[PDB]
DNA sequence: GCATCCGTGAGTCGAGGGTAATAAGCACAATTTAACACTTTTGTCAAG
């Protein structure tokens, strides 16, 4: 599933290269585990190999898998709680899972949120985490540095 | 009344020394304060 030198995104924390299969002493006897590494921050990651999949360590978005993304930006969209608690419980839920299109889907109609009626301190917060995550992956996926994909982001809009 | 508890005290002046760090949020109504426009007062000036 996950060779060594992968290139692919551990979720919340963001974008990173893992690297490789290593056995780290847990309960009973040594499980394998995929050492994942990250960038910027420094500190190791152990994957368990049972369901890498199933626990959130996913791939990363192939370099053609970008305009989809763009474009659930641009004019991408998404229905949104009214009582301001249940809205800001979505956002962290999306901000979460690592799912990059349903996170891009927010940060769409977020964005379109805070260019129109307005966007409380909070919201606004958690759509700044969004298009950062974005920046992220979209960097690694096309081999930038995080001004072009944030470039490429407001080249969606202006 | 006989052991066992709360209660109150206990030295003078000084010299310095010192400085510091927890906690939810968002829309909106109600005022407060800052801004601005302009009338009046008052102090200054040219010159009786």
């Amino acid at each position: 599933e996950f060779r060594p030198g992968d290139k692919v995104v551990l979720p919340p924390y963001g974008v990173g290269v893992v690297a490789g299969i290593a056995q780290r002493s847990v309960s009973g006897v040594s499980r394998a585990y995929y050492q994942v590494d990250f960038p910027g921050s420094r500190s190791k990651a152990y994957v368990p190999v049972e369901a890498p999949h199933s626990v959130g360590l996913r791939k990363a978005l192939a370099p053609e898998e970008v305009p989809v993304i763009l474009d659930l930006l641009k004019n991408g969209r998404m229905p949104l709680p009214k009582q301001w608690a249940a809205r800001h419980r979505k956002t962290s839920e999306i901000l979460a899972d690592g799912n990059p299109y349903r996170i891009a889907q927010m940060a769409g109609q977020l964005r379109a949120w805070e260019v129109e009626r307005g966007l409380p301190d909070l919201d606004r917060q958690a759509l700044r985490r969004a298009i950062h995550l974005l920046a992220e992956e979209v960097a690694q996926s096309l081999e930038i540095t995080v001004q072009e994909a944030k470039r490429l982001f407001e080249e969606a809009w202006g």
